[PDB]
DNA sequence: CTACGTAGG
DNA sequence: CCTACGTAG
């Protein structure tokens, strides 16, 4: 049910309603996303990215 | 080793 | 300022 992906050394998941902002970067899906009020930074590719960021992604570029 | 986008302490 | 991320150049 969550996004996966490696920071800084090692593997990671965080659930999709913590993402706060999403970006592209190339074929890269760049964000952030919530640690408890601290915030944490994650990517992840797009073929590895799942649907639902995909669409918070589109939303945010089609928004701005 | 550079580029690309964006924010973190 | 500048790294971190995935991928290409």
């Amino acid at each position: 049910v969550k996004v996966k992906f490696k920071y800084k050394g090692e593997e990671k998941e965080v659930d999709t309603s913590k993402i706060k902002k999403v970006w592209r970067v190339g074929k890269m899906v760049s964000f952030t996303y919530d640690d408890n009020g601290k915030t944490g930074r994650g990517a992840v590719s797009e073929k590895d990215a799942p649907k639902e960021l995909l669409d918070m992604l589109a939303r945010a570029e089609r928004e701005k």
